[PDB]
């Protein structure tokens, strides 16, 4: 906080004498509205302008008026990466409940399964204290008491909140069989000391063993979820903490430059970028000349050149010149920030898969209890009726013994807790690993959706577009006075600027023969006449390079001759394709427009055909263009002369024949497709607008990673179906034999000592197993 209601105290405080000495200077300097006064009540909550006269000023304040005991040195209470300081003390808290819990546990399992068959130790143990209970035993509760007793106790504070509320799940049950355990051991353990005639065993182990690995499951659950938050966070910093502070008002008298935080140099303050300074915020760069890896103004190495001046400041570290920035606004309401907050709430938010998880568990857990108690019910009547043989009774117990036993038995075997420990962090970890490559999943929604595809909606425009204009694209073919026509000759398609006539003055740009500028008259809107798909012309020259469209050809003179018609369909072939022109208010001459493609799309198409999922294109140019471009790709139906409002029919007729049906893009117009599509997966990543109608986000601008989310997705639900199928096989496995229906007719049951340990082994395979997602790697190491 410390920006509306700021309090600090800080360094040397330790009375209200030192909060007076931040106070006196922070509060009195402008940017105060004074709401009410406390009267020196500590935090005193007035209000503050933290958005001009903010940061740097009431931070200098607290250093100006400090006289050191300690000097005060700018402590503002902030999160450090508060996610970081976070799941710092859950990992901390989790590790150390794990590892005192393991410190009772190791013991009693030693004592009472390896410590016995060896002597003299295991014949102290069996000292007699009183009648027949011995140390072992007395020393086996007191060691185990703690474990349940103080270090398990989320194992009946969550059980409660379910089971109050009329539901249940996995605590549930854990929780009933170490308690059904432990107070069968107290049981044997009283029958022991009362009568010397007795002599039965114990069960401890179990309650040890059990809690100590389901403990270190949860800790590995909450491991790996650092993981994917850390793995979030380093893409999401992407600047310096501190930014250099070369005061000066717009442009000129450079004061000095400073290095503080990147909250101190905001409304027409200044950083002076040099190399190596990674750039941390935004806010207009009126100065400098930086082509660093990124978009925002350009001039040292990588080629973009934008002159000093321009709306768009964020950028990676530097080369060899500097930046002379003019903040409006810092780089801190960024999109970055609240992706953590998105993904943090679609973590948060489930997906029906896991859904499907608490409904199944729903209807299990009351079914192992109850089959836990008919197993009890079916030995007892039998053994007290004595219906069966005496002998296959071991020695040192009855009948009775043997029923809680096998009853304890059942309710100590059960689930390894999949459900509930795999999916849950399967799901998360998928993201994480996908955030790793830039690509973000929006949930586990998002997962089950893309999973489900088998067609991809594509575009041309800025997805498959470079641009190049020049005469294979945009120029004459006959005689062109005032060439090559861009600095003061060719006006005469400067008139009506968009996406398209922006190109056409460009390639003039480009294309200006040797000389400089050979300087005439650009008489731009003379005859100023705008009409679709071709809009510019109005007087000026390039042999009169007026450039029109369908109604302004035969306007001006234009016959659209047959050579036009020839020249349309060889430029159409080589998908070159032609633009109406009106060269010299004739049909001679005769423009072009082409575009490069990026140079993966025959890899992806390919790759895609490989999976055998279905890909679509559509274009708004006209039918002959698509097909060249189809021709290029090797693409499957092929629509053309097409708007957003036409792809949402087109989705809306794939998806009602029962097909889920993507589709790739960013241009924002996309929406009411976007929207209408199943998912989202837009191609070179903006902001959360567009999240906003899309849940898959493709960070990049390579076609490349398209591929990538899908396999991933694929990966994810392949490995939750397995990690499923494994436990329904345990499972269903289980349940019978340690009931027991191998014992009548071989003898063979397991003893809750080691039945609990295969409930143990099950339940670190399944987490382990859902770990190994990590060591995914690309299905295309650039192809």
């Amino acid at each position: 906080d410390d920006v509306n209601k700021v309090h600090l105290k800080l360094e040397g405080v330790s009375s209200p004498e030192d909060i007076k000495l931040i106070q006196s200077r922070l509060e009195s300097v402008e940017g105060v509205n004074n709401v009410e006064c406390d009267t020196a009540g500590q935090t005193i909550i007035v209000a503050y302008d933290p958005d001009v006269t903010g940061p740097r000023l009431l931070i200098q304040c607290i250093q100006d008026a400090a006289q050191p005991p300690k000097y005060f040195n700018a402590s503002l209470y902030s999160p450090p990466k508060q996610r970081e300081a976070e799941r710092h003390h859950e990992i901390r808290n989790y590790r150390n409940q794990f590892l005192w819990s393991c410190l009772f546990s190791v013991p009693v399992f030693m004592f009472s399964m390896v410590l016995p068959m060896i002597s003299p130790f295991g014949d102290w143990l069996f000292y007699k204290v009183c009648n027949n209970m011995t140390i072992g035993m007395l020393l086996r509760w007191l060691l185990c008491s703690p474990v349940q007793f103080i270090i398990g106790w989320r194992f009946y504070v969550g059980a409660y909140h379910a089971l109050k509320r009329g539901y249940s799940n996995m605590d549930v049950l854990v929780a009933l069989g170490t308690n059904a355990a432990y107070f069968y051991s107290v049981y044997i353990v009283l029958k022991a000391l009362t009568s010397e005639s007795f002599e039965g065993q114990d069960f401890f182990e179990t309650s040890a063993m059990l809690i100590s690995f389901i403990l270190l499951g949860k800790y590995l659950e909450v491991v790996a979820k650092g993981k994917t938050s850390d793995a979030l966070s380093k893409l999401t910093e992407l600047a310096p903490e501190t930014a250099c502070l070369l005061t000066l008002d717009k442009d000129g008298n450079a004061i000095s430059e400073t290095e503080i935080s990147t909250q101190l140099l905001q409304r027409n303050d200044v950083i002076k970028i040099v190399p190596g300074e990674k750039v941390p915020v935004d806010g207009v760069v009126i100065k400098g000349q930086s082509h660093v890896n990124e978009s925002m103004i350009t001039g040292e190495a990588r080629p973009i050149a934008k002159k000093p001046g321009d709306k768009v400041i964020g950028g990676t570290v530097n080369d060899n010149g500097c930046i002379i920035v003019k903040v409006t606004h810092v780089g801190s309401e960024t999109a970055l920030s609240q992706i953590v907050q998105l993904v943090e709430a679609a973590q948060l938010a489930r997906a029906p898969v896991q859904k499907l998880a608490d409904r199944i568990s729903r209807f299990f857990v009351p079914t192992v209890v109850v089959a836990a108690f008919l197993t009890w019910l079916g030995w007892f009547v039998a053994g007290q009726f004595d219906i069966y043989p005496r002998e296959w009774i071991p020695k040192a117990m009855d009948s009775f013994e043997l029923a809680l036993q096998f009853g304890i038995s059942v309710l100590v075997v059960a689930c390894p807790c999949a459900l509930g420990l795999a999916t849950p962090t399967a799901v998360m970890v998928a993201t994480g690993k996908g955030a790793s490559q830039g690509v973000l999943i929006k949930g586990g929604n998002a997962l089950e959706k893309a999973h489900k595809v088998k067609a991809i909606i594509f575009d041309k425009t800025g997805t498959l577009t470079v641009g190049k204009p020049s005469v294979v694209q945009t120029k004459v073919f006959s005689k062109i006075p005032l060439l090559e026509l861009c600095d003061l000759a060719a006006g005469a398609e400067a008139n009506s600027e968009h996406p398209l006539s922006k190109a056409i003055v460009e390639y003039t740009k480009k294309l200006r023969e040797q000389y400089g500028s050979h300087s005439d008259h650009i008489m731009e809107s003379k005859d100023f006449e705008v009409h679709p798909g071709a809009g510019v012309s109005a007087n000026v020259e390039g042999k009169l390079v007026l450039v029109g469209n369908k109604r302004l050809m035969q306007e001006f003179e234009v016959p659209i001759s047959s050579e036009v018609e020839g020249h349309m369909s060889e430029t159409e072939e080589l998908a070159r394709t032609c633009v109406l022109v009106a060269i010299d208010r004739t049909i001679c001459g005769a423009l072009s427009v082409s575009d490069p493609l990026k140079p993966e799309a025959g890899r992806a198409i390919s790759y895609l055909s490989s999976m055998g999922i279905s890909s679509i294109m559509v274009t708004g140019d006209n039918w002959a263009t698509a097909k060249s471009i189809a021709k290029e790709v090797g693409i499957g139906t092929v629509f053309a002369e097409i708007d957003p409002v036409g792809k949402a029919e087109k989705i809306k007729d794939l998806q009602m024949k029962g097909l889920t049906v993507a589709m790739v893009g960013d241009g924002i117009n996309d929406s009411p497709a976007l929207a209408a599509a199943d998912v989202g997966l837009a191609i070179g990543a903006g902001t959360d607008v567009a999240i906003e109608a899309a849940d898959i986000v493709l960070m990049r601008s390579s076609l490349e990673d398209v591929i990538t989310a899908i396999d991933l997705s694929r990966k994810t639900l392949s490995r939750i179906r397995l990690n499923y199928v494994w436990a329904l096989g345990y499972n269903v496995l289980g349940m019978p034999v340690a009931a027991g229906v191998l014992f009548p007719f071989t003898g063979i049951r397991l003893p809750p000592w080691l039945a609990g340990a295969c409930m143990a082994a099950s339940s670190v395979s399944v987490v382990c197993s859902s770990l190994l997602l990590q060591l995914y790697k690309k299905p295309l190491h650039v192809e």
